[PDB]
């Protein structure tokens, strides 16, 4: 029953998920002046050429574009990571207004939305196992600002009318997630958590410095989705973001000077 409403939103989650008040919760504010360049950080290796998208699902909290992760087909390596992380899904968090929607903030700036490409550490065998480990997941976070359209996002936007409500899914094959990346792979990185229940502290966060731009029409279509199931009172899927959590005993590292 957790959600993003007045009565079940982020400030309530701790009652069912006590880890909500844990030592490495996400998202966080990225204070760019305090983040330290780490010369020992490697370039990110994003290898998405062999990606196999399968399906798009409205899960009542966001929509997931899901990939075949039964083989090393689309993987993230390098950067802060040891080993190989397989792409399982991507999704977004977004606002009711262009001035909010991102989970991470940059010097307190909120972006219109945030893309999360979720990967799991292959040494743990599958995703369910991986989320139980402190280095189980790597989530690549990419900010969205409103300006010019992102041509690579349009295929996602156009299928949304077919998954308007919670529990709806649609075939979604041959989608290339490379079309969602910015030019630069400069990043910040820190140890954190899932940003929704179960809020497990299993994520190495890698957040790209360069946002992608999407059009107002593209984000407007995100905002036409529903949190509710079909035949239930319409509640627009908007503001499905958790606010910044205390940094506590963590340092944010930068890949760039
Ligand atoms: N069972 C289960 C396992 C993991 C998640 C989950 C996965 C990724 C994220 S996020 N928003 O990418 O940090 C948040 C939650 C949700 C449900
Ligand atoms: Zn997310």
């Amino acid at each position: 029953h957790w959600g993003y409403g007045k009565h079940n939103g982020p400030e309530h989650w701790h009652k069912d998920f006590p880890i909500a008040k844990g030592e490495r919760q996400s998202p966080v504010d990225i204070d760019t002046h305090t983040a330290k360049y780490d010369p020992s950080l490697k370039p990110l290796s994003v290898s998405y050429d062999q990606a196999t998208s399968l399906r798009i699902l409205n899960n009542g909290h966001a929509f997931n574009v899901e990939f075949d992760d039964s083989q090393d087909k689309a993987v993230l390596k390098g950067g802060p990571l040891d080993g190989t992380y397989r792409l399982i899904q991507f999704h977004f968090h977004w606002g009711s207004l262009d001035g909010q929607g991102s989970e991470h903030t940059v010097d307190k700036k909120k972006y219109a939305a945030e893309l999360h490409l979720v990967h799991w550490n292959t040494k743990y065998g599958d995703f369910g196992k991986a989320v139980q480990q402190p280095d189980g997941l790597a989530v690549l976070g990419i900010f969205l600002k409103v300006g010019s359209a992102k041509p690579g996002l349009q295929k996602v936007v156009d299928v949304l009318d077919s998954i308007k409500t919670k529990g709806k899914s649609a075939d979604f094959t041959n989608f290339d997630p490379r079309g969602l990346l910015p030019e630069s792979l400069d990043y910040w990185t820190y140890p954190g958590s899932l940003t929704t229940p179960p809020l497990l502290e299993c994520v190495t966060w890698i957040v790209l410095k360069e946002p992608i731009s999407v059009s107002s029409e593209q984000v407007l279509k995100f905002r036409k989705l529903n949190f509710n199931g079909e035949g239930e009172p319409e509640e627009l899927m908007v503001d499905n973001w958790r606010p910044a959590q205390p940094l506590k005993n963590r340092q944010i590292k930068a890949s760039f000077k």
